[PDB]
């Protein structure tokens, strides 16, 4: 049979034991009343919950092609089957696989990108003069202009519009993502869809994002030289003139735009938000802050520039650069996974195409791993001699088939950035560290952190 779960009702299936503000919340709450494996019926899609390491582990790990589908999600239907991040289609496993290779290549290296930029990223921040400013859109900057390197050859300048207007995008789209209205608008696409609302702006969003990676895609064509591989949005090209003959062809120019429209919002807007977060974190905390202040100091000192190998020698800036992603679980409930195959999981029968949801704030949050989970400590991951403390549970990018695809640029880009940042300049904010709340102001595809202000004062001059 099916996992066991709460009896669902005609029609609204579950909706009355599901709090559309808080989505994970009532997971958790569904959790200790049937366990860690649970049925939910939202509407009329059928859902299975893992909640917990272990089972979340083994759904992820121990049955990483029977669970490797992506559920639908309707606000992105413009990218469904399509890209990497929204198709459950043929289409995806090379699409994926070659999309994976082309980064670790660009990966001149990723220290030198990062480390370029963040000479812009602090400039900027200079710019400022220790006056207030909302850093949502000077700090995102960074990572947008890093994932447009590699995708576009392109940089931007810190406020021209259509940047500033890309980020703007993102940026409503992971707001609105997290809102009730877009919880039910997913779940309920039919009934929901043709009413005025919410969804509408984040599927225009979609589309104006599109329209903007559609033309840099054109343009790249209409000038594209095969010897020559300026950037990745050549190496999918390429790879399309290939197979131009094959009456199988598995690249669209529709396809690469979705490919790309999708590495560009995903490696922008998840390391913008966490940065962010962090910022307000360290501000909450002025002692971590001088920890880290006096450890970038004796390590790198007042000059030069941060790199990878300063991890190695950076035992606290590890375990806040980790204990960040871990405390904000910026995306709680996972991305939705589908069954491809009629599964048996510990003995329930999982039904193909069952969307399959394994938890990760769970696993994050975890009472055991790291004892009082609601409480943002560095020691989570600094053994008792003060060095690093890795964890199996630290899977803010999930794990197994569908692994985020920018793992590697995500933890490099936090590190150096936040290096880079606190090496410069000091964080101060404008209320008692006393009265900064933490909690996320929406819950849902994300975990939004609250509009803030801050200042930076500068350390050297
Ligand atoms: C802190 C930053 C990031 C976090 C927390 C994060 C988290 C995630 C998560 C939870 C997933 C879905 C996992 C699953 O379905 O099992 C995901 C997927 C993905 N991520 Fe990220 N990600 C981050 C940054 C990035 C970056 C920088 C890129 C681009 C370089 C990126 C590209 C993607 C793509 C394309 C997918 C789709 C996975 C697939 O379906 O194949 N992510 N990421």
């Amino acid at each position: 049979k099916l996992p066991p779960g709460p009896f669902p009702l005609p029609i609204i299936g579950n909706l009355f034991q599901l709090e559309l503000k808080n989505i994970p919340k009532s997971f958790t709450r569904l959790a200790q009343r049937f366990g860690p494996v649970f049925t939910l019926y939202v509407g009329s899609q059928r859902m299975v919950v893992m909640h917990g390491y272990k089972a979340v582990k083994e759904a992820l790990l121990d049955y990483k092609d029977e669970f490797s589908g992506r559920g639908d999600l309707p606000a992105f239907h413009a990218h469904r089957d399509r890209g990497i991040i929204f198709n459950n289609g043929p289409t995806w496993k090379d699409i994926r696989r070659f999309s994976l290779t082309t980064l670790r290549n660009y990966g001149q290296g990723n220290e030198s990108r990062i480390q370029r930029e963040a000479h812009f990223l602090l400039e900027a921040l200079r710019k400022t003069q220790g006056q207030p400013f909302d850093p949502t859109f000077l700090i995102g900057c960074a990572p947008c202009n890093v994932i447009a390197d590699i995708l576009f050859r392109k940089h931007f300048d810190y406020n021209d519009e259509k940047f500033l207007r890309l980020m703007y995008l993102f940026n409503e789209n992971f707001h609105l993502l997290s809102t009730p209205w877009l919880q039910l608008y997913n779940n309920f696409p039919s009934f929901l869809h043709y009413l005025p609302g919410s969804h509408r702006k984040v599927i225009k969003n979609v589309a104006e994002v599109k329209e903007y990676v559609s033309e840099r895609v054109k343009e790249h064509h209409q000038s594209l030289d095969p010897n020559c591989p300026r950037d990745l949005t050549d190496c999918l090209l390429v790879e399309m003139e290939k197979e131009k003959h094959s009456a199988e062809r598995l690249y669209t120019m529709d396809g690469i735009t979705v490919t790309v429209a999708d590495l560009f919002f995903a490696g922008t807007e998840t390391t913008s938000t966490t940065l962010r977060y962090g910022l307000l974190i360290l501000m909450k905390y002025p002692e971590i802050e001088e920890k880290l202040h006096e450890e970038i100091d004796r390590v790198i000192g007042p000059s030069r520039i941060p790199a990878i190998k300063d991890r190695q020698e950076m035992p606290y800036m590890d375990a806040v650069v980790h204990e960040i992603q871990r405390f904000i679980t910026l995306v709680p409930s996972n991305l939705p996974h589908e069954a491809t195959r009629d599964t048996i999981f510990r003995g329930y029968l999982i039904p193909k195409g069952t969307v399959v949801v394994p938890t990760l704030d769970s696993v994050l949050y975890d009472n055991q791993e790291f004892p009082d989970p609601e409480k943002f400590k560095p020691e989570h991951f600094l053994n008792e001699n003060g060095k690093f403390k890795y964890s199996d549970y630290f899977k803010p990018f999930s794990t197994g088939k569908r692994v985020c695809a920018g793992e590697g640029l995500a933890r490099m880009e936090l590190f150096l950035l936040l290096c880079a940042i606190l090496q410069h300049f000091n964080l101060k904010p404008l209320v008692d560290p006393k009265d900064i709340d933490l909690s996320p102001i929406h819950i849902g595809f994300g975990c939004i952190p609250p509009r803030y202000k801050l200042c930076v004062i500068p350390r050297s001059h």
